[PDB]
């Protein structure tokens, strides 16, 4: 499950589509716990596509019921990311991800 919570501003109609590359301020949070990723340290801000399951799938569909400006906050459950397996030394198994995303992509 993927849940919008939007900060509201920016314009509510320009959504990506297949094979467009946007750009992403993300910032994760552990629930009940500290920060894990941050994309505003390396001021390098994540180019990536739609399409091509690079990223998880909670990160994913949240990103496509976004729209230019806006500023969401996702709510991964354990299923789609990691839950199972989790990542080693990074995300425990059985977590619960929390995002800041912020879209102000091209194309």
């Amino acid at each position: 499950g993927v849940e919008i919570e939007t900060i509201s501003p920016g314009d509510g109609r320009t959504f990506p589509k297949k094979g467009q590359t946007c750009v992403v301020h993300y910032t994760g949070m552990l629930q009940n716990g500290k920060k894990f990723d941050s994309s505003r340290d390396r001021n390098k801000p994540f180019k990536f596509r739609i399409g091509k399951q690079e990223v998880i799938k909670g990160f994913e569909e949240g990103a496509a019921q976004m729209s230019l400006g806006q500023r969401a906050k996702l709510t991964c459950t354990p299923d789609v990311a990691y839950g199972a397996t989790g990542h080693p030394g990074v995300i425990p198994p059985n977590a619960t991800l929390i995002f800041d995303v912020e879209l102000l992509n091209l194309e």
